[PDB]
């Protein structure tokens, strides 16, 4: 299965945003993250990634597709607008195993509620 995400300056959940900031897939599934605006990037969060996956980060202003494989939940960031809250997350399977690891990651306060937010809508 093939998902776009779009990076935007605003959208549902207000500004700096990933839309949707949820999504669930099955290993092999490959998401486009398309900078819809101009001024965004994808970047993986550290430590909010499956161990073993591989971290990845793309260019400013670059439609960037990712194929998933390793299942759990994967945080994401817009490079320059982590502080501002521009984060989603991708979660490949149900009952992700490193759910609690990525729970006690580190991350600004709006990228955290925004995250928090993300992991609920995945049924976590
Ligand atoms: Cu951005």
């Amino acid at each position: 299965a093939d998902f776009e995400v779009h990076m935007l300056n605003k959208g549902k959940d207000g500004a700096m945003v990933f839309e949707p900031a949820s999504l669930k897939v099955a290993p092999g599934d490959t998401v486009t993250f398309i900078p819809k605006d101009k001024g965004h990037n994808v970047e993986t969060i550290k430590g909010m990634i499956p161990d073993g996956a591989e971290a990845f980060k793309s260019k400013i202003n670059e439609n960037y597709k990712v194929t998933f494989t390793a299942p759990g939940v994967y945080g994401v960031k817009c490079t320059p607008h982590y502080g501002m809250g521009m984060v989603g997350v991708v979660q490949v399977g149900d009952a992700p195993a490193n759910l609690e690891a990525v729970k006690g990651a580190k991350n600004p306060k709006k990228a955290q509620e925004r995250l928090d937010a993300a992991l609920a809508a995945l049924g976590n």
